[PDB]
């Protein structure tokens, strides 16, 4: 079976390489930094554990501020600089063997959808990993390669999703003590344009 | 072997959340009223049981009076009122098994594509049943969220169809002695557009 | 493995339904009879035993004049009379298993494709036989309902080709005795735009 | 697992008949053209092997001039003519059995998507290689058939890529030696338009 269900005791969330470099060259960058931040502000929310990469951060920058301040609240981050494309980094797959070994479900966002994305995706998928791949939150300089890049991590396994359809499945309940504050982030997160919804 | 044949002895008719508060704010919902009205008035032509649920209905509000009119007729259709964003819940669930085990096929209708469709599409798989997404009965509040839902339970074994390839694949011969009536219905479906088919 | 080769020896053309009442309801009509008429002239050329149905012929009319023209000359047809949706009748399943067993690759072409393009397509796969849908030569009366059925039936496994591409699959070689006239044919083919190209 | 993954040391690259008679008859050609020679230089900076074709070289014409010249600076090249419309000849597949029978996986690049790219791929994972279609380097006569082949290929398992996607994960880590060539290699194709970026 591939039902790609979420739970939040059973996920992490992981941002890749969404540098200050990549500001005005990614394509609908606004939308992917406020998804992102949306995905963020819910793993607080149902205490998902963030894992934050960088890219060669010396000549390409860190973290752009927006996400950053964001997050400082949540619980539990790790922040690896790496130089391979995919963040399954040796550093990374230990954080994940050693600290959090039950959680088999990756929310994944970030830039780019066709490099360290897609390269995260494959690796996640070879090591037994569910991929869900937030579509709200992941783009390439080219649109083009944004869209491939989706249709060529599903027909690996990767399960396609949104920020919305990702979260209400991690909440999957109106009477749970979560979902007040849950539908308070998501009517924010709507008061903003999807700029993918052409 | 993946084939998604519809007999009406084993299928059933699902209709998520089509409530009056959603009047106005999702995608092309006069087409999913429409939609959902001809299957289920093509659920009484061939006998389908219709389960119809509803969501937080003190603050969402009843079944839009459309299709709650048109569910007066019905010989075998319950009402459910559920907090579960996935339709498959326990009172639900025991109607199913202790009700028509026999009926494994579900055609599935109604509103949010990527919420409680594609929670109850996956739970729907888990158990073994074959889920039929009314494509043209079926929207969110954005297209977005609905294109990528379709594609999203399509990628987890879910059949795509439509209002006439499904009823017709329930026909399955015009030398029935239904078949008459089904056109006529079928018909009166085709005097209104589609506000999807762009 | 689903690989979907293409030979003259175990292929076998289905045309569904192009009937004259459809000349006035379906979208792209012209290229639907263009396509079909070129499936047939290249079920000539390479030896291809056709078989041909209508739905009602008393009332919705006889096969399309450009194409029942065009079928005198080929060798090996059968034309068969149908109520059921599905092209796969007992009297059509019998003349396969009787007289060609050794062909179980069918090249799909006609109307309406969510409707008996798809019943046939799904009866086609579950005998075991692999199903070639010529999405050149198939649609319905809306472009959602073809875009649906095709998709629908890729789901479960049919191989979704054009007119170019299975007939350069069947002539698997330019230095064989049949490439000059199958070259005739395409440039033939192609000089009528494809109305689907948009 | 179906993951697809790139290495350099067990990957060629093949360019399927790019000729001069197909100028100004393939859609998009200045595209393939330059996608194409992305490829092959890429292919020298991380010692790929190419292998190219010609269709009926003697009335076809041979190889385009732009990738001709770009031909002249790799040193592990072989071209052949062929009849067979897959580029699988017994010469081409005795060159890859006896010279580099570790390279199972396949970068496919030109023209025609429908005709030599489907079948080299259908007879490529026949033989139990993985086949990524560099979608940026592949084109037909039209659009239409261009994006029916490039579904009708990942149907059978292929992986559909792109030409920055596929060399990034070819060289997998910012910090191997040749990744400084590489860059400017994609710094150079990204100021090229996608003829399909539309």
């Amino acid at each position: 079976k591939r039902l790609g269900h979420l739970l939040p005791q059973s996920s992490i969330l992981f941002v890749c390489d969404v540098q200050e470099v990549f500001r005005g060259l990614t394509f609908q960058l606004p939308t992917v930094i406020h998804s992102t931040n949306t995905m963020v502000s819910a793993a607080k929310l149902l205490n998902l554990p963030v894992v934050v990469t960088t890219q060669y951060g010396s000549r390409l920058g860190s973290t752009v501020s927006e996400i950053s301040k964001n997050l400082e609240n949540v619980n539990d981050v790790k922040i690896f600089d790496k130089m391979k494309f995919s963040m399954l980094v040796p550093e990374v797959e230990h954080h994940l063997t050693s600290n959090m070994p039950q959680r088999k479900s990756v929310l994944l966002c970030g830039i780019e959808t066709h490099v360290c994305v897609l390269q995260t995706c494959l690796d996640l998928l070879d090591k037994g990993y569910d991929v869900h791949v937030v579509s709200d939150a992941v783009s390439s300089s080219t649109s083009y390669n944004r869209s491939m890049a989706l249709e060529r991590m599903r027909q690996s396994g990767a399960y396609i999703t949104s920020v919305e359809s990702a979260i209400f499945q991690l909440a999957n309940d109106a009477s749970n003590p979560e979902f007040k504050i849950i539908s308070k982030l998501i009517k924010e997160h709507l008061k903003v344009g999807n700029g993918f919804d052409t």
